[PDB]
């Protein structure tokens, strides 16, 4: 089981450097980044930087491609959906340089007045298209709470869709903040996810640094040990309390104590 | 002496109301809670008759749809709309007066809308004081809501700050477990800070399903409620899950009843 830190960067080199150096200084084993459009960033420097600090990049976020450019893998407009798929393909090329996972969060899109079934099938089609367009890329579907989406809110929802995609290149990314709302019994949900649990995000009930809310992290980590989770636990929380740096330190401290 | 109430969903009405109230009575609830967009289009004398026939008081009236449907806000940047919001709420108080019910100030307070928290809060305090000058018996409860529903008054402390500025015992707090599960650091401690200001309470599990179908820690909450002497209403406001409206209300009642009696 490894700890990583999600670092926020502008739409960049400055924020990345600072973030990675902070992660190294605190003790994180890896870092996780999030970029809207990767084609404008020079990843060769990124790799150099990474190699320099001996700090791997575990995953690449794609949420902004949706929040900023409105790209969706279930967009009703086919030309837009095609562009969404092509954008994610570029995310995988970046991920391939570091052997990282590609996060499929809000980029999957919402029902937008359509049935759950039509949305799901369109999503499955796009995912299959991505699996065709890329050879080794690995994707992780992140169930999000009801306020952020009406498509894939729970781990069980994700599992059912994974069975329809039928590929070990697609797994699940569970997030404690979102599970706090959507999951009935978190430990049991994780056990059902089992080996399909590819990545993990941590933040407290208020989305602050772990240890600053009331989320039960102990039970979570006991379950993760029980199922033999040997992948990444990435800190993805608001810069609270006291800012980005303090939050990272606090989160690392409480999580380390439990691992 | 805590009492149990059920929030009943009503279309924007008699049909839904009667079925909801009869359900509450059959399950054992001591009162119901309703929500109406505009009270002016409802014959409330028929409602009172129904309440009397079923011996089911109406402990609180929601006003959230006044915002969600009519866009009325007590902190709206357009003073014209702000006045209308106040006028709409006054009508809710007139209805509340017929039942001795509390008026809930939820989403009707509005959002920051790109403004500072200080200005929004000042506008709100001004609207609440106006509401108090306009009413002689109405009692209001401010309900903190999670970040996704609003950026104005998310925690019990936010409300407490506002209450001290309003300085009126006719305004109190309505805390909701589903919302607290997100916004409050430590729920028991939050409730102790509210103390006597806690006028009404909403209950729903972490997933907003009937209490007992999530992972929210209700035991600790009720221990604190006892410790603080809360003796008013605990109203169930959850999604009709699992199994529907009736099943959810039944499960909710059973969960709460056992917590109380013990």
């Amino acid at each position: 089981m490894k700890l990583s830190l999600v670092i926020s960067t502008s739409d960049f080199k400055g924020d990345l450097r600072k973030g990675m150096e902070l992660a190294k200084r605190v003790g994180y084993q890896a870092v996780e980044i999030a970029v809207r459009d990767p084609s404008i960033v020079d990843w060769n420097e990124v790799k150099i930087l990474s190699e320099e600090l001996n700090l791997p990049i575990c995953a690449i976020g794609t949420g902004q491609a949706y929040l900023a450019d409105g790209l969706s893998l279930t967009h009703p407009n086919d030309e837009i959906r095609k562009k969404a798929i092509e954008r994610v393909v570029k995310h995988t090329e970046v991920a391939g340089m570091f052997g990282a996972l590609v996060i499929i969060g809000l980029v999957r899109g919402r029902r937008e007045g359509r049935s759950y079934e039509e949305t799901e099938e369109l999503f499955i089609e796009s995912m299959k298209r991505l699996l065709e367009l890329t050879e080794h890329a690995k994707f992780v579907i992140e169930p999000l709470n009801r306020y952020e989406t009406d498509f894939i809110n729970t781990i069980d929802d994700a599992l059912r869709i994974l069975r329809k995609i039928n590929s070990n290149r697609v797994g699940i990314l569970a997030d404690t903040f979102h599970m706090n709302i959507e999951e009935v019994n978190i430990p049991e949900s994780l056990k059902r996810a089992g080996e399909k649990l590819y990545h993990f995000h941590v933040a407290d009930s208020n989305r602050w640094a772990p240890g600053c809310g009331h989320f039960d992290f102990r039970s979570v980590f006991n379950t993760l040990k029980e199922i033999g989770y040997n992948r990444y636990v990435s800190v993805e929380c608001l810069p609270l309390p006291g800012g980005m740096e303090e939050a990272a330190e606090i989160a690392f401290k409480t999580l380390k104590e439990l691992i």
